[PDB]
């Protein structure tokens, strides 16, 4: 039974690479983080920064989340991210993703003690 903070780490952290360098990055990572078990997760973002740097965003700019909650934070600096989105020809169990690498600010929702990211809201 996964904690919220651990689920965020599993779904969104990839510190082992600086950037996606291949069109198959999302296919490989969505499978290896178990995001294609039972269903293809339609959209998921991976962040290529240290866990510490992502946790620090919870002390940066406080903004609204898309759902109206006020525990979201926008990173002051841009970060290396990869957006993974299912293509039109994706169909479980053969999930297929488009990989889009970018450098953008991240917006995360933070909760708990320690106060850490639990939800990825958006990138800008
Ligand atoms: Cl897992
Ligand atoms: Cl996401
Ligand atoms: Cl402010
Ligand atoms: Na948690």
């Amino acid at each position: 039974k996964e904690t919220a903070a651990a689920k965020f780490e599993r779904q969104h952290m990839d510190s082992s690479t600086s950037a996606a360098s291949s069109s198959n990055y999302c296919n490989q990572m969505m499978k290896s983080r178990n995001l294609t078990k039972d269903r293809c997760k339609p959209v998921n973002t991976f962040v290529h920064e240290s866990l510490a740097d992502v946790q620090a965003v919870c002390s940066q700019k406080n903004v609204a989340c898309k759902n109206g909650q006020t525990n979201c934070y926008q990173s002051y600096s841009t970060m290396s991210i990869t957006d993974c989105r299912e293509t039109g020809s994706s169909k479980y169990p053969n999930c297929a993703y488009k990989t889009t690498q970018a450098n953008k600010h991240i917006i995360v929702a933070c909760e708990g003690n320690p106060y850490v990211p639990v939800h990825f809201d958006a990138s800008v």
